[PDB]
């Protein structure tokens, strides 16, 4: 499947919230198939079809079992991937990625469920396959990278080499040998995020959070070893900045519009246009770090979080369309994992009989 490596887009509608409900908000979204929805409102109207659409009744386990679980199998097999949670503030990005509390069984989101599955597979693997797992947790705000596991470092640099790709130099990576150790890592990172949001004059809705899991596996009988990494991204709010509606700071720092949550849109536009191979990954550190996830070597899933309320019809339409544009993007289908071959040949040479 060299072309079936398209970006998966799933839409998730949460129930209306208090402000919508008590402001005269009404449902404007109807569901057709398990992959289609229809909006009918003053500033909406339209029919959209994605790889999957979850209605207001769908629970956390549904999200995971119907569109995320397959991703864990990919990383466990040496493939790289990324899962994005996109949408306006209050749409359900964090709830979907981390959940209300990772300690509330029903309310826990994608990430903790991914970790459980990873350790469950590892533990049931043949003694012949030895695994290693390590995590990183960072936050990007105003184009500055903060290590949520080593908070003092709040301006980490981004580096890049031909023989390695893009990485954050100095980012702490912690080996974890159990579901419990990783869970505490998630709690620590959450704590660090609240600290920044509370004491650093930083808008929590305008920062991106990235959880990185890297799994290495070695077949001790063949001496062959490979790895796969998964980036779990909770993006900043996608609503229009307008520098007029939330008490804007200095008009300069209002470079918010230029930020990654804009660089992401420009990157998506360029890829869907396809007339130029010069995609603007550099417009932001987010898009540089995740450049392979957009048009490169990666199994990518985009979760667009939407409100089903007429109160937020305009933003929900903007989000759906964005999701529609990302849908037509095809990712690079090269470099599998273990030798079998994982395809039909995978030996790009030329001839060289000698
Ligand atoms: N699908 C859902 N079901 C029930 N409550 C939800 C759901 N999705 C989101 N919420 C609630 O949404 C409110 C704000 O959502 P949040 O996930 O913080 O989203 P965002 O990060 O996109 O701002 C929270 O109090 C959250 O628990
Ligand atoms: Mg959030």
């Amino acid at each position: 499947s060299s072309s079936a490596n398209s970006i998966k887009v799933v839409a998730r509608f949460r129930p209306q919230n208090r402000v919508e409900i008590e402001s005269g908000g009404q449902p404007i979204v109807t569901f057709q198939g398990p992959d289609t929805c229809t909006v009918d409102s003053k500033e909406a109207q339209g029919s959209f079809t994605f790889d999957r659409v979850f209605d207001m009744s769908c629970k956390q386990s549904d999200i995971f079992d119907f569109s995320i679980k397959p991703t864990v199998d990919d990383i466990l097999n040496g493939y790289n991937g990324t899962v994005f949670a996109y949408g306006q503030t209050g749409a359900g990005k964090s709830y979907t990625m981390m959940g209300t509390s990772i300690d509330d069984p029903d309310g826990r989101g994608v990430i903790p469920r991914i970790v459980e599955q990873i350790f469950t597979s590892i533990l049931s693997s043949a003694a012949n396959i030895e695994y290693t797992v390590r995590v990183s947790y960072m936050e990007i705000y105003m184009e500055r990278i903060r290590d949520l596991l080593a908070p003092q470092n709040d301006n980490l640099p981004v580096h890049e080499e031909k023989n390695r790709g893009v990485y954050v130099k100095g980012l702490l990576e912690i080996y974890v040998s159990s579901v419990q150790e990783v869970y505490e890592v998630m709690r620590r990172g959450g704590n660090a995020r609240a600290v920044a949001a509370t004491n650093m004059n930083q808008e929590s809705s305008r920062s991106h959070s990235i959880f990185v899991i890297t799994i290495t596996q070695k077949n001790v009988e063949t001496g062959s070893a490979k790895s796969g990494q998964l980036f779990l991204v909770d993006l900043a709010g996608s609503e229009k900045v307008g520098k007029t509606g939330a008490s804007g700071q200095t008009l300069e720092e209002a470079k918010k519009i230029n930020k990654s949550l804009s660089a992401l849109g420009m990157v998506i536009n360029a890829l869907t246009d396809g007339k130029s191979s010069h995609v603007p990954y550099r417009d932001s550190k987010l898009t540089r770090i995740l450049q392979e996830s957009l048009g490169g070597n990666s199994r990518t899933t985009l979760i667009i979080n939407c409100s089903p309320s007429s109160y937020n019809d305009a933003e929900t339409l903007s989000t759906l369309r964005f999701g529609m544009r990302a849908k037509s993007i095809k990712n690079k289908a090269k470099v599998n994992a273990e030798l079998s071959p994982a395809e039909l040949k995978q030996m790009l040479a030329k001839a060289k009989t000698q």
